[PDB]
């Protein structure tokens, strides 16, 4: 436990403070106390002597040093959708696409997370797992079951990591074993806001209001949620725009409005931090309400490609001023990793540039910059997440190109007659070969959570 | 060194027999001998009687028992397309397509290669690496140079990687560092193949020629080199029509022709023993020539989508016959893996499905046909490699989805009320979240070249 001991960590530090930028920090000590950066210091010579100079009240007894040439700290990874219900189906799919998918996997996986030893098991492994991927930040889809939810939110609390944890809404549109009347769908998401908030009570831990999508909510609950959102300032995670027959239904559904998006702006659901996941099909006009509300984009390369869902554009997103990160979508995206999920969004936006010329394609210090201040901002949180910067939260994780195991490695003669490679390189073959074995420790409020 | 020792693997063995199947063989006992399968008796319940009934000749003493409910052996994986001599690059390439990354990493790099020490420390890295992750044969493409790709063949042969070895052509169109007069290109081509033939003089090496892609060769050298490839039955390999740009080039250099395939065909390089890599942008009369002279594809989707070079159009070539194998492409694609090849297929397809109708998709077992079997196909090597059946090679792979790192895992509730994983899905987690920590052993032609 570090409250109350002021950290300097000194040694190389990346990061992405603007859309395109790879922010390489070398022989730099960064002051931490109590979860926030109070200082980063380039070309320290003295990382505790920095710390002195920066608070008259410090002794050296006070100070901590942490000591990082093949190695850097580099953000938390953020995960911006990930319904941690659905983890024990990662990989298994077949040939469906997301309504099949729905229905043949994904609703009797949610119904048997009721039983509470099996919950208990999954969310122990999905915040492990992803934990140690250095996701150090993750919002969760869970199920429709109120206290399972609460269970999730308990856990998070306990393990570490800075979370935003749904109860999932659906009154319509579900199989009998598993759904919601409206009035407990409502209910019960009161309950769960003030239980996260009141009684769970930490900081890393918050509420988020998840209508799972427009064909399971019905209007009136809807326009329940609206209000609770309104009234407690909450956050909202919903899907939005993923699959063509999805989209149909949808206009079937609700012919009274004008598109997909319309339908979560009419009855009320998009905000400043409604959290929009997928958003591939989107006409401009949608686009530019989700720009006018504000809402952010979870962008799930991996599920849009295994469900044969489609190509978010992202470049055009981002173009229109609309905030992007990513999620992995666990389970229709089969890894809990942010870092495949970025090397797949790289992939992704190659796909689109073959045909939509190379504005498309994304670079990976664009990848990085979505995996880390994108999902940030999409979360209204990059304020004090996602970049070493004075202020902000110390959610990072140390990357070790030369861990045990790893798939990144450099020969000698490459390191600053044979070409030589860059820094910029070196974070780049961490992009494409790296896994979590690479990543070492975890920190998450200035606090240890992970050591592999 | 287990010549002249009866073996006998006991346990679950998994193999692709016939593209789109995934044959699951459970408590099955395998007999190998000096590299080569004897039997494979299902439901086995001793395997050394099962060697003593094959063989009266034999005795309890002769027989090795090899055992194994989360494991099970897989074929050796088939890399028909890597450039080992690029490796120290992989990641490295930045916002490039196909030509400029040549000018600026790969003539580089290759040119660099001409110094022994680095090609050797290259080359142990390369094949331990991709053994590590399960390839057991692989086609290399080295360099110009005739004494590193001697090398590379002998490490091949100590180090016990079924491999072929081509030294690459460049009479034209070459930087003044990194080119060859043609008489040089063809007469250490000559010797490289005796070498490898007469003196390396290994089962498991072969040569290959290598004309590097059209605009490299002149038409006197690809006559020379056809003549040389018909008179010693040699193995060919070269690229095909993987970027738009460099199918205008070759159409501009050689206006004779009717098209990039007719190049090759016409200067005599299209034989049943000719690897044809990448394979994007095909006219229908380009594959109805390859089917012809029944070449084979090797498909790499990682450089393809990395490079933004297009999508190779999978099923069409196998809706017409032409055989179709995975290729890492090492450096232009980032993976030593044909197992993250294989996810990468599998995501191409779809991303063609999008627009092209669901039959463009490839399955898990598909894809994993593609990475075993199509390979050896491609390779004209299908009748001794790529599967567990009589007369054939035991190269193989230990795959233990619980092994130590593992990011492939199962709940106990999982394993034959929630629901159940079948054996599919089990080997679908593996083909999505595992890598080669979970390959615990392989053998090459019976003998265990790699322990994790
Ligand atoms: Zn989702
Ligand atoms: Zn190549």
């Amino acid at each position: 436990d570090k409250h109350g001991k002021f950290l300097v960590f000194f040694g190389t530090f990346v990061d992405t403070p603007k859309l395109g930028e790879l922010r390489i920090r070398e022989k730099t000590s960064v002051g931490v106390l109590n979860g926030i950066i109070r200082f980063v210091n380039r070309n320290s010579l003295d990382p505790v002597k920095d710390c002195l100079d920066h608070d008259s009240s410090l002794s050296p007894e006070d100070v901590t040093v942490v000591d990082i040439n093949n190695s850097f700290y580099f953000p938390g990874f953020v995960d911006t959708h990930n319904h941690v219900s659905q983890y024990p189906n990662v990989g298994v799919f077949g040939n469906s696409t997301l309504l099949d998918w729905l229905e043949k996997y994904t609703f009797p996986i949610e119904a048997a997370l009721a039983n509470e030893n099996i919950a208990r098991e999954v969310y122990n492994k999905v915040i492990s797992k992803t934990l140690s991927h250095g996701t150090t930040t993750v919002a969760y889809y869970n199920t429709i079951d109120l206290k399972s939810t609460k269970l999730l939110a308990q856990l998070s609390s306990l393990l570490g990591q800075r979370v935003l944890v749904g109860k999932v809404c659906m009154d319509t549109n579900g199989p009998e074993y598993y759904i919601e009347d409206t009035k407990t769908s409502f209910e019960s998401t009161v309950k769960v806001v003030k239980y996260i908030r009141e009684t769970i009570c930490d900081p890393l831990v918050n509420p988020i209001v998840t209508p799972r999508f427009a064909p399971s909510c019905s209007r009136e609950l809807m326009q329940q949620l609206s209000k609770l959102v309104k009234d407690e300032n909450i956050h909202v995670q919903t899907h939005l725009s993923e699959n063509k027959e999805e989209i149909q239904w949808v206009q079937d559904l609700f012919p009274e409005c004008e598109s997909y998006t319309d339908v979560y702006d009419k009855y009320g659901l998009l905000t400043e931090k409604t959290v929009l996941a997928h958003c591939i099909h989107l006409t401009d006009a949608e686009a530019r309400v989700i720009k006018q509300r504000r809402c952010g984009i979870s962008h799930c390369p991996i599920s849009n490609s295994s469900l044969t869902s489609g190509e978010c554009r992202v470049r055009w997103l981002l173009d229109q001023g609309i905030k992007v990160g990513l999620g992995t979508d666990v389970s229709a995206g089969h890894s809990c990793s942010i870092l495949t999920t970025g090397r797949q969004a790289f992939a992704v936006s190659r796909h689109l540039a073959m045909r939509e010329t190379d504005h498309a394609k994304l670079s990976v210090s664009e990848c990085l910059f979505l995996a880390t201040m994108g999902g940030a901002q999409v979360l209204r949180m990059d304020e004090t997440l996602g970049t070493f910067d004075v202020g902000k939260q110390f959610d990072a994780q140390m990357i070790d190109t030369n861990a045990p195991g790893s798939n990144v490695d450099m020969f000698h003669w490459q390191l600053k007659n044979p070409p030589l490679l860059t820094n910029e390189d070196i974070i780049a073959k961490w992009f494409f070969n790296g896994d979590d074995r690479n990543t070492t420790k975890v920190w998450v409020a200035g606090q240890q959570v992970y050591q592999i």
